């Protein structure tokens, strides 16, 4: 119950009424340390614990997949709190106005909520804090290690964040105790409407068919799990050699799960130090899990402009503004860029396996944000299109991870300078001649036509 995973928001007057658990990020009952904190208070207290979840208006800026994915967990999710005689109160609206109510009108004695270093997040907060005069509390129920406590500051690479998380592993990276069970309307009809407020924004091919192919990606916090085992079992073993490889499917496909908070990254950072497989494939994948997902909630902890080009390292900002008005070879607007009308085959496919699967490659996730700084009329214009496009149709989107990746290919954060080149200075770059020397990149443009 280690009391370093929780920061105090505000204090007050410690109501007498049941703990109030405002889940935001961690959409799971299982290994969900904002959820067992909550519990803990209610046992000493004397106390329920009830779960809050807002469904906010911001719902109709992203697409259905996204929508439905997040709300057949939320099904399922109700299923297993009423196990632990734990209720689930899904609001409709902002939390500002909705949290706030809430805990007047059933005289909460304790807010928890889970962490999560969006500007949005934040947003939410400054309405709730002005609104109730009991404790608030959060937990950081997302990162194996706190935020606040693996590193006190911005981290400018990942060879100096590597050494302090890892330092603390060995107090962090600890088991999840048993949650105990407990001593505004349906949720079905809400997916209705929302599909149908939702349904003119369809993205669709030339004949209407629906792009969108929905049985990739199983939702829920069961499907997770199967996931990670078939990942570990089949998988794990050629993780280190065919990770970068996008004609084939050695990723862990994790990541819609981890966005939503459907599986925690301890419970499969745990299973798989446990797991016996080739050495470089088990440190390969931790870097990614432990050292890139969490230093990407650093990235936008310590950065409030971490979706601008003000948060770009001075070397890339020096750079990119000398090659300015470098003439660039071709320029594309939103819609060629999201509907696959460039000149890159290779772009084009992975746009398509965008735009259908909800998922890209993440080798050619870094291709595909590289190529729009060079077709961009300047690096703030293909920073929007790209979290733009990003946000829009990846299962995993809106995301610490998606705004710190797109840094990392468009500013260069986390990462060191490059050859000069033109329009790009020294960022890293990416030819379609080099990916050709990595991969089969004709394999997977068919698969995506
Ligand atoms: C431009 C760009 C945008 C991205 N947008 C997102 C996004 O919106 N949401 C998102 O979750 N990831 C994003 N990624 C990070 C990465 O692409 C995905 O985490 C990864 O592709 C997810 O598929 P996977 O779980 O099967 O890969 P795996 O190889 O199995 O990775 C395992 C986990 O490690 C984490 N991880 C892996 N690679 C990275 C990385 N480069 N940075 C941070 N964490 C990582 C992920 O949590 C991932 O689930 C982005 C990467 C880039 C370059």
């Amino acid at each position: 119950m280690n009391p370093k995973r929780i920061r105090a928001l505000k204090s007050g007057k410690q109501g007498d009424g049941p703990v109030v658990y405002w889940m935001s990020r961690d959409q799971r009952a299982e290994d969900n340390w904002a959820l067992l904190f909550s519990r803990a208070i209610a046992k000493e207290a004397n106390v329920p614990v009830v779960v809050v979840f807002c469904l906010t208006d911001e719902f109709l800026e992203a697409g259905i997949r996204q929508y439905e994915f997040m709300l057949k967990g939320l099904q399922e999710l109700e299923v297993s709190l009423s196990r632990k005689k734990i209720p689930s109160f899904f609001l409709r609206g902002d939390p500002g106005e909705k949290i706030s109510r809430f805990v007047k009108d059933y005289n909460a004695g304790t807010l928890v909520t889970d962490f999560s270093p969006l500007r949005i997040k934040n947003q939410w907060i400054e309405k709730v804090i002005s609104g109730i005069s009991i404790p608030f509390f959060e937990v950081d129920a997302h990162n194996v290690v706190p935020c606040w406590e693996a590193s006190q500051k911005h981290e400018y690479a990942a060879h100096t964040f590597r050494p302090k998380l890892y330092a603390l592993l060995p107090e962090f990276l600890e088991e999840f105790p048993e949650l105990e069970p407990n001593s505004v309307e349906t949720l079905s009809d809400v997916l209705e409407t929302g599909v149908k407020a939702l349904l003119p924004e369809r993205a669709l091919l030339k004949n209407k068919d629906p792009l969108f192919e929905p049985w990739h990606f199983e939702p829920g916090e069961k499907a997770a799990k199967k996931v990670m085992e078939s990942f570990i079992a089949d998988r794990l073993d050629s993780y280190g050699a065919l990770r970068n490889d996008p004609t084939k499917n050695m990723l862990s496909n994790l990541s819609p799960y981890l966005h939503f908070g459907q599986i925690s990254s301890q419970r499969v950072v745990l299973e798989v130090e446990k797991a016996e497989s080739n050495p470089g494939s088990k440190k390969a994948f931790l870097d990614e899990i432990l050292i890139w997902k969490e230093i990407s909630d650093n990235f936008c902890y310590y950065n409030p402009g971490y979706d601008g080009f003000e948060s770009f390292p001075s070397w890339a900002k020096e750079s990119l503004n000398a090659h300015r008005n470098d003439v660039r070879s071709h320029i594309y607007t939103l819609e060629e860029f999201e509907a696959g009308k460039t000149h890159d085959p290779l772009w084009n496919a992975s746009q398509m396996e965008l735009l259908s699967t909800g998922k890209m490659h993440g080798y050619t996730r870094m291709y595909w944000a590289k190529k729009i700084l060079e077709w961009s009329e300047s690096p703030e214009k293909a920073l929007e299109i790209a979290i733009c496009l990003n946000d829009r149709y990846e299962l995993d989107g809106r995301d610490p991870n998606g705004y710190a990746g797109i840094a990392w290919s468009i500013g260069g954060v986390h990462d060191r300078a490059w050859g000069e080149r033109e329009v790009t200075g020294k960022i890293r770059y990416m030819s379609y001649e080099g990916c050709k020397r990595k991969f089969d990149v004709k394999l997977y443009i068919e698969k995506y036509s």
